[PDB]
């Protein structure tokens, strides 16, 4: 599924992502925009042989099982395929553990380089929430 900006804002809020670990809804929408372009089925292979999955490009090295990432953990206890669902619940649950891991949203390199310190409220601007 390819979410609309305000539609994804609403979905993230309904799953309690807004202000989770102190990150405003804008931060999550901006991260999604530049990780997946709001596409739930986005997959990207890393040079290390891990793969990133879904709206928030969660990596098979630590967080999900894809059966082809040697030496890897599955700390969200889910197949990486569940992160490609049109229902964002599995992605949200697992992003909650990632952003709790110690480095906050710096875990998403695209968030650090493209959203951190920017006017992230523009991402939820005009959205009925
Ligand atoms: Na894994």
């Amino acid at each position: 599924k390819v979410f609309g900006r305000c539609e994804l804002a609403a979905a993230m809020k309904r799953h309690g992502l807004d202000n989770y670990r102190g990150y405003s809804l804008g931060n999550w929408v901006c991260a999604a925009k530049f990780e997946s372009n709001f596409n739930t089925q986005a997959t990207n292979r890393n040079t290390d042989g891990s793969t990133d999955y879904g709206i928030l490009q969660i990596n098979s090295r630590w967080w999900c099982n894809d059966g082809r990432t040697p030496g890897s953990r599955n700390l969200c206890n889910i197949p990486c395929s569940a992160l490609l669902s049109s229902d964002i619940t599995a992605s949200v649950n697992c992003a909650k553990k990632i952003v709790s891991d110690g480095n906050g949203m710096n875990a998403w390199v695209a968030w650090r380089n493209r959203c951190k310190g920017t006017d992230v409220q523009a991402w939820i601007r005009g959205c009925r929430l």
